[PDB]
């Protein structure tokens, strides 16, 4: 159908803002400790404290598949990295000031990227 048609171009176009989005939040992570997984050989024991890992290279394989439908699941996984990173490290580390610094610096970019996604529908 003509409509079909429509919504996948929405979610291309979707997508395509997406992308730079992300690219915007990872270069607030110049460190890339939120670069890919945690390692499961490295933290053997991470899952008995993480439910729900989450990354920067585990969202890009979904962006791809066009697997975010809206900006709100987006934001979703964003906050997952950030959220999972401060209860899993102490205050008191890099891993855990890092992720204060990407939710700061990531704020600015998600304001913006909730107008742009309201505007252009």
């Amino acid at each position: 159908s003509m409509e079909q048609v429509a919504m996948e171009l929405r979610l291309t176009e979707l997508t395509r803002l997406l992308r730079s989005v992300l690219d915007q939040l990872q270069d607030k992570d110049p460190a890339r400790i939120f670069a890919q997984p945690v390692s499961l050989k490295e933290v053997p024991d991470y899952l008995d404290h993480i439910k729900h890992p989450m990354d920067f290279a585990t969202m890009r394989k979904r962006l791809e598949a066009q697997g975010y439908k809206n900006l709100h699941e987006f934001e979703e996984d964003f906050d997952l990295i950030i959220d999972n990173c401060m209860k899993y490290n102490a205050r008191d580390t890099v891993f855990y000031r890092a992720a204060v610094r990407l939710r700061d610096q990531g704020g600015v970019v998600l304001r913006q990227a909730r107008r742009e996604v309201d505007s252009i529908g």
